[PDB]
């Protein structure tokens, strides 16, 4: 398990697309690509992991743990009292993975503390529990995320709506950010101030399944039927080709079978 660091406190619009590149060639498939766009692997494949070290101010570190296969964030950890590692596992993680979070965020068995995510990881459940109607309403930013870095890394006790805003912007900015081009964009535009996700950036993150399966299904760039999704303004945008949608996608999810490579 390979960990990409990437500092929040001080960074560059140059420095966080470097980050995502690097995450993006960690978390890939070695040769797994569909016209063009790099295909993450097969639950087979080793390592199943892939760590991320955000380094906040005033040294508040958080190492989030992500599933390869689908880029997922299982749980995080936070270096806790003198020399302690806690580790917060996703409540929807379950079986062996559980113990893979806890041996892989936190290798030393005689320094680790748990702290277990008492949710689930869906948009759904972390904007019931950030108190909001809608991630929407809910900023993205980089100093936003150093904030929620600072709010949660090292302390005892924190709201579940404390630790949902941290998990919202944690995982669009770096999960969603690392899968499309167009999100990453969004906060590169933004990167100096703080700004909500806009339709597309909201839809897009939840179409990435159907995306995947339609660029690997597709035909000569076309798509198996057409793909309708939302831009911007918000309004409804048919995809038709491959060509329409590759510009916003870094990375498809892993989808089985053979497709046109390139
Ligand atoms: N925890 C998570 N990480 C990445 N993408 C997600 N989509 C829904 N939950 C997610």
């Amino acid at each position: 398990v390979n960990t990409i660091i990437y500092n929040v406190g001080s960074t560059t619009i140059s420095k966080y697309a470097t980050f995502l590149n690097d995450l993006r060639n960690e978390a890939k498939d070695p040769s797994l690509k569909c016209y063009g766009i790099p295909m993450l692997p097969n639950t087979n494949t080793n390592p199943k992991y892939v760590l991320v070290e955000l380094q906040g101010s005033n040294k508040k570190t958080i190492t989030l743990m992500l599933r390869r296969n689908n880029l997922y964030v299982m749980g995080y950890s936070d270096p806790f009292e003198t020399n302690k590692c806690r580790y917060h596992i996703f409540n929807d993680i379950s079986g062996t993975e559980r113990q893979d979070v806890e041996t892989t965020l936190c290798p030393n068995a005689n320094s680790r503390v748990s702290k277990n995510i008492n949710f689930d990881s869906r948009y759904p459940t972390l904007e019931s529990k950030a108190g909001v109607k809608s991630r929407s309403q809910v900023q993205l930013g980089i100093q936003i995320l150093d904030s929620n870095i600072g709010k949660i890394s090292g302390v005892m006790s924190f709201t579940e709506k404390t630790e949902a805003e941290f998990l919202l912007v944690a995982i669009q900015m770096v999960s969603e950010a690392a899968r499309f081009k167009y999100i990453e964009n969004q906060v590169k535009t933004n990167f100096n101030r703080a700004f909500n996700p806009n339709p597309k950036v909201l839809n897009l993150q939840e179409t990435w399944g159907k995306i995947s399966t339609a660029i690997h299904d597709a035909k000569n760039g076309v798509l198996p039927k057409p793909l309708e999704l939302v831009d911007a303004s918000g309004a409804k945008w048919i995809v038709l080709r491959v060509d329409e949608i590759k510009p916003d996608v870094a990375l498809l999810n892993y989808v089985g079978g053979s497709c046109q490579t390139t």
